[PDB]
């Protein structure tokens, strides 16, 4: 194959840095034909499920139980249909019944270096050689932003339990870049942080779509213009945003800067097997040799087509600590395999990630997706950047309940303008989802911004039947 | 020598871990003749000046001003009395005359890897070799404390621009335990910190000691007693508290575990350098061999014999990037020569730091330090768990104004019990610093607890006033 340091269990050159004229951190397995991999990926995923067979009971019971055993793994086709999708909740079982790190931690417990989880929750424990797995994989994509060694890299996510702070700054590290945790969380940090920004002029970014509009705003109360923190780049994850349209147009408006998406999940680290590059800037690049990504039916958790939408299904090619193996995301994509601008050929998610499926809610028989009305939001002059969706999962919906922020300078144009700007909502929701909407207008910058993700959904039935009876009266 | 590792700049074997029997990670450094160690320090003392002459404008201007020259370094005596301390006030300037890092920086710009700082701020630029010099340090005196490899070190400090965190995790690292980097500072952390300390058993806690002392209100809220924690050991930096009287006691009882005090300054990390161990459990232990202490007269920068009180200065003996030369912390402790039960060759501050000269105020001609009133209310059953000083150093003061929070069970048993401790408080204190203190008694959990430092001098002279007033009134 020719694979740059392709071996199982991995041991990347930590002292290994691509020459400086060179788009990628590895020509080989970025730019190789796509058969070519596809080849040493099956023969990495028949390394993986021996391993896992070997060292992780919970593998054992669940793949016996479904009629597997890795010897039957002979094609990607036979992967996906004999190989059971494991789910989160399977992961909590196991971490129960197994405590603290399940079943299938493979690894001894004098191996694991950190520990991390989410927020019944569950808890990583990452081995030594898997957290510099990670690191080299994320200096390795972060290279593909176009980031540089010696360049400043600010990672505002917080330091915790969540992967996605201490996944950028160990890519950061091994990138040889100067690594700025600022963190995230604490009140009166983004007023700091915008001090900092201005005074260190970064050439990187690093946090969620949501932080990065409102540290604007920050940036602004605090007199400052955020185009003058030196910015090259944004990259983020943990959520839609930035390959959402009003979204990413918004954010690098904003700064002057390219906006980057990244990101599949915790359980996923090295999380950035999923991200666009600097001339591949749209939606994501699968870095199939990393983690191998999977677009699959709901129904059959086989691959769709190119060109459908199915839900991403992970294997981690490069772990031996809590190796996910078919890991159902539950989330929603689109992927397509056509030529990349930046020349990797690899698949492609051309409008990043659209949600979880689970976040979903019916309005008179039509699909929503809340990042479909955030986008059709953010593509108005007059909205002023934030919103809530009001909604009831217990009853049928009619009509669609939006708690809608007018921009301030529409505020200051009087009752008219924002009565104008109500009704262009309406009908702007409207054209776009195919459904009635209901906006009320809230006072400018009224609803709660965030240093995290965006929680736009209250699915509580007693507000629904409030604000629409108020709505009724209105 | 034989000084384990000795030499500049620093280069530690990554893979070393000393034998489970032994007490010291180096033997030799930790337990040689004192005679034979300030031998060796003067060598590395002339080793270090000589590298900031080359590479550091700053000291280089500073000592010339100072009428000094590395050359004239021949003894510690020299040291005392030639070499300038460095102000806090000069490294701000530096910074503000040559951004980001100052004339001290002394590494190139490629060499920086981590980006911290103070919240004008000081911005922190620390070389790859000083990050490892400092996980090194940090790992050798964290198994001094008695934690190993194996054990679960929960660091429950902000992971922001602030050392503490970075440091306790850095040698958590490479002391191979099984870093947990949960950090603090976000709403809802505590509650769920209590939950992952019940599940996950750790074996050590780092923090601040106010935070302990808010996380057993948060457990105790939450239903779940901390001594089910499973902690050997909470070891803190930050601020006074882990050598205080009835803060430690308090503590250790809360848990059923050992309470450590480590910690100089941010700009002296490694700031371990100043720790106790698990025998030399009171105070800590100045590790000279890492960090070169001087415990000075404030009026002539020059070392105040062993039984008596003075100010820590500081020197890197293994640091490349930002050298800290003789700083100045601003701090009062009491430094002793005499044996230490672990029998490592020390000076030690039996009674660790007592606080920042500068937070010291008069009271009827009377010096009193913040932690002094601390010890003396965590020394009384009756009292709460918080308190406030409330002074004015525009005017004199002819008394102390005390607002203190009873316990809920002193609440409970009525105004003539809560009475009865307003008086046994205010009598205390009399007895304690030998002034009038004023008690005010606040509702129970009134005052707001703190994850970080506890700032409990209220020096408004309106707000003195109108308490002082209101006090009359009563
Ligand atoms: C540790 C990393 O930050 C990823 C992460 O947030 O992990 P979590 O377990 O906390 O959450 C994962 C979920 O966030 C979303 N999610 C994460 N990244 C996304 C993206 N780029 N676009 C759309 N949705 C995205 C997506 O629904 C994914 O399944
Ligand atoms: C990065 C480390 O946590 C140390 C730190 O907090 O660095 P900072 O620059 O943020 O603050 C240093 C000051 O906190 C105090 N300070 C720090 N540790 C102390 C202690 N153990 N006992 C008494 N006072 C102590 C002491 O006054 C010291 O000068």
């Amino acid at each position: 194959s020719g694979m740059e340091e392709w071996n199982f269990p991995v041991e990347y050159d930590e002292n290994y840095l691509p020459p400086a004229d060179s788009r990628y951190w590895f020509p080989r397995r970025e730019t190789m034909p796509a058969a070519e991999r596809d080849k040493a990926i099956l023969g990495r995923l028949q390394q993986v499920c021996q391993y896992a067979w070997e060292h992780a009971p919970f593998y054992r019971r669940k793949w016996e139980e479904a009629g597997f055993q890795p010897s039957q793994l002979k094609s990607l086709e036979d992967f996906e249909a004999r190989v059971p999708v494991v789910k989160k909740t399977d992961l909590r079982e196991s971490q129960a019944a197994h405590p603290p790190f399940g079943d299938y931690v493979c690894v001894p417990n004098s191996e694991i270096f950190h520990v991390h989880g989410t927020s019944r929750p569950t808890a990583f424990g990452i081995g030594r050689a898997d957290w510099r797995a990670i690191a080299n994989a994320h200096a390795r994509i972060m290279w593909g932003m176009g980031i540089r060694p010696g360049d400043l890299v600010c990672v505002a996510a917080v330091f915790s339990l969540y992967m996605g702070s201490w996944g950028a700054l160990a890519g950061a590290e091994r990138l040889r870049a100067k690594a700025f945790p600022f963190g995230a969380g604490a009140p009166g940090m983004s007023a700091r942080l915008v001090q900092w920004l201005d005074t260190m002029k970064p050439a990187a970014f690093y946090g969620t779509p949501s932080y990065a509009i409102h540290l604007a705003e920050v940036a602004r109360e605090e007199k400052l213009n955020p185009r003058n923190f030196g910015l090259k780049c944004l990259f983020f994850s943990g959520e839609p945003g930035a390959s959402v349209p009003g979204v990413k147009d918004r954010i690098e408006e904003a700064y002057g800067a390219k906006v980057y998406d990244c990101g599949s999940m915790a359980e996923m680290s090295p999380f950035m097997n999923v991200a666009g590059t600097e001339q591949s800037n749209d939606g994501m690049l699968c870095w199939q040799d990393i983690i191998y990504t999977e677009v699959c039916d709901p129904a059959n958790m086989r691959r769709v087509p190119y060109g459908q939408r199915g839900t991403p299904v992970y294997t981690h090619l490069e772990r031996t600590s809590q190796p996910m193996i078919r890991l159902l995301s539950g989330d929603l994509t689109l992927w397509t395999n056509d030529e990349n601008p930046c020349g990797r050929t690899y698949p492609r998610l051309p409008q990043g990630i659209f949600g979880r499926i689970d976040d979903m809610f019916t309005i008179r028989g039509e699909n929503i997706y809340p990042s479909e009305i955030d986008a059709a939001l953010n593509q108005m002059s007059g909205y002023g950047g934030e919103h809530r969706i009001v909604i009831t999962r217990e009853s049928a919906m009619d009509e669609l309940l939006l708690r809608v922020e007018p921009s301030e300078s529409v505020h200051a144009a009087g009752a008219a303008a924002l009565e104008t700007f109500r009704t262009e909502a309406s009908h702007r929701v409207q054209t776009v989802l195919g459904v009635r909407a209901k906006v009320e207008l809230v006072a400018p910058n009224s609803i709660a911004r965030t240093d995290f993700k965006a929680r736009r959904v209250i699915d509580d039935r007693e507000v629904f039947r409030a604000l629409n009876q108020q709505l009724q009266s209105s």
